[PDB]
């Protein structure tokens, strides 16, 4: 739901995902990474299913951060693909792809893959 | 920036995108494959000040597979880079997540790769 | 080497493995999820002379989901590393490919992640 | 089939995949990468579906290379997951994960993802 997704979320790295789920299916907000070549907040934008199934499945969504802000540029971008699962212990379960700029010859080695689990309470 | 325009991948899907001065990607995506018909909204981000050393321009975008005609309860993100030159291309790898229960969540994401060029695959 | 033994992931699957002197991984895998029953053969490889700087030990293995009882026309590879210490773990990400026609090949691979420890998830 | 898979294959990077598909579902052979921190041949081992479906689908398979041989050790391993599709232009279509040794704190950034298409004739 709009209400369930909008707010502040934290992953296992301690990063802070601040998002608003708009009525039109848009995700907007800011991302602060606790890891990598990043400082302070970055713009994010994405999309979510604004009319999810009523069978107990999660709500599919994704978003992108390009790692450039007013302070620095790490010539890279991450996309997160996953779903919101509501309930007592709400979660956004994601897989991500982090691509960094590379020459054509080195393009084969230009994308990391990983996974982040977002919860409403900070871990550890 | 080279990114703005109409692009096609190897499946024949149509990616119509505008790269704005604020680092945003906006536009529409029409998939030639899967549980999809007509155009879907996309939004993303790109590096608006890329390196000048021959590296590509990092970018990503998302489509949620709901429009006025269909809802496939799923979303794809593409992560990759624009490479300019004689034959400009956008090389991507993608993640397609479909809604699932928590118990079936382990099997909820496909991975793949799409290469986009400006040549209509007529 | 620490790798030889019985490991369990967060799904409750059972990975019984031997890390041999020649860099090979051999053993059996029992999945607690999906189109799978009983044990399946696995084979893989690991770095038999890892760095001494605190880095983990890189490794990977494959299961094809055919045994004497079932054939799910699919295979999973796990890629990751062993990290030793008080609570040894094997952190992995995996790719599960299922047989498909060429036309449906774009939608033929799931991606996920499994973390293995030696604690029976009783 | 055993006959279709066994032999020498080439990917778009110019790497050489030499494999034997055994009756027991085993893949064995050697891999020579044209890219990255690699020289000469490396041992590979994997598995394939030795009784695939008869409906026109491909044959699921995977294999692993640890990037250590008699000459060097790059403290890393790649797995390829994919399928053999037989016919006039036989192919092995794969996705891969390349993991390199990392400390626990840097484990989030320890795996590259990519894709290789193997054919019976060298490209370009
Ligand atoms: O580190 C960042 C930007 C921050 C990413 C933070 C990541 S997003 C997924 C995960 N979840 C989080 O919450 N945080 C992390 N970008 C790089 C990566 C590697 N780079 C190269 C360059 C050249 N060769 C190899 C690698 C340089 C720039
Ligand atoms: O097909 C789509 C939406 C269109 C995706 C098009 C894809 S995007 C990457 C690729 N590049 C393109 O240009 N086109 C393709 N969504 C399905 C996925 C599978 N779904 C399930 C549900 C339950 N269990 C298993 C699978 C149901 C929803
Ligand atoms: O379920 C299995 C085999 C068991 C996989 C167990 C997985 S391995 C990674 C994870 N870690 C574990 O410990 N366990 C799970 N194979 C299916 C996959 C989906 N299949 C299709 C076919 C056609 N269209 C779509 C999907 C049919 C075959
Ligand atoms: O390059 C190789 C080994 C050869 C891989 C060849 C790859 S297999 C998939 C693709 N298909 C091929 O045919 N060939 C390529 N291994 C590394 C990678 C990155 N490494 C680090 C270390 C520390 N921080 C970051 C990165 C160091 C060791």
């Amino acid at each position: 739901r709009e209400a369930g997704i909008t707010g502040t979320w934290y992953n296992q790295l301690g990063s802070t995902f601040i998002v608003t789920a708009g009525a039109d299916g848009a995700l907007t907000g800011t991302y602060e990474s606790a890891a990598g070549k990043a400082e302070s907040r970055y713009v994010l934008t994405g999309r979510y299913d604004s009319a999810p199934a009523t069978d107990g499945s999660g709500t599919a969504l994704g978003w992108t951060v390009a790692w450039k802000n007013n302070y620095r540029n790490a010539h890279s971008a991450t996309t997160w693909s996953g779903q919101y699962v509501g309930g007592a212990e709400a979660r956004i379960n994601t897989q991500w792809l982090l691509t960094f700029g590379a020459t054509e010859a080195n393009g084969w080695a230009s994308t990391y893959v990983g996974h982040d689990t977002f919860t409403k309470v900070k871990p550890s």
